[PDB]
């Protein structure tokens, strides 16, 4: 193929920068390959590209392997983690770009989180600061305990922001979470079709509250998503200051005010 190669490849090319010791190839071109798993390195994985590749989707997870597990296998599994891959995988599924940007995000977060059987210290924190592809998250806020992160989304009619907001929620970081919810709200400028419906996704106090934001802010065509997290004791008293600036410039950026 001509196009079908130049845009795979492309995406490849750039993957390939980022991983080029960790991501090898088994096919000529790219279609099959192993990526290996990053900070652990014995644990490669075999992963595929389908008649529906990335660009039309994502890659295929076909099967992960490990070198020298054994007792490993009392920790972690080669199916196990072939699970966890392919549902992380399935949760950047549907965005314009391979959503590979926001697969790694997936791993970096998820492969350390929940080593063993112990209290969460204040030596690790993970509050979402950085964009995704087709997704844009980076606006959080710290609390007694708690954490709040919201995800915001340009996003069309339902088909586009209700696909990619379906998946955000077989997300693995916003299950990972104690609550997820999510406001939205279609406007049609040139036809007649909104769809006018938001719910409480769990707690009806930022339900609301973000009912309240995106009205307020006159803003419509955008969506946005409230996660609730617990970390240390405010986890860090400076994060809800200064994190409010950036999160200000996330939601922003995310066209709200745009």
């Amino acid at each position: 193929m001509d196009d079908d190669h130049e845009q795979l490849v492309e995406e490849l090319e750039a993957v390939e920068a980022i991983y080029p010791d960790l991501l090898s190839k088994k096919q000529e071109d790219g279609s099959i390959i192993v990526v290996k798993v990053p900070q652990h390195e014995y644990m490669t994985l075999q992963i595929s590209f389908p008649t529906h590749y990335p660009s039309e989707e994502a890659p295929n997870v076909i099967e992960v392997g490990v070198c020298t597990s054994l007792a490993k296998r009392d920790l972690y599994d080669t199916k196990y983690l072939q699970h966890l891959f392919q549902e992380v995988m399935d949760s950047v599924f549907h965005r314009g770009s391979v959503c590979l940007f926001d697969f790694l995000t997936e791993l970096d977060g998820v492969l350390y989180v929940e080593p063993e059987e112990e209290t969460e210290p204040v030596q690790q924190s993970d509050i979402p600061t950085d964009p995704f592809e087709g997704w844009t998250a980076s606006d959080p806020i710290t609390d007694r305990g708690s954490t709040f992160m919201a995800f915001a989304a340009h996003v069309t009619s339902e088909e586009q922001a209700f696909a990619m907001l379906d998946l955000l929620k077989t997300d693995s970081k916003m299950r990972k979470a104690n609550h997820v919810m999510s406001a939205w709200r279609i406007k049609q400028d040139g036809s007649a079709a909104t769809y006018q419906d938001s719910d409480d996704d769990g707690e009806t106090a930022a339900g609301s509250r973000m009912l309240h934001l995106i009205t307020i802010m006159d803003v419509w065509n955008v969506i946005v998503v409230v996660a609730r997290w617990f970390g240390g004791a405010h986890i860090g008293p400076d994060r809800f200051k200064h994190i409010n600036s950036t999160a200000r410039e996330a939601v922003v950026r995310a066209g709200f005010d745009s």
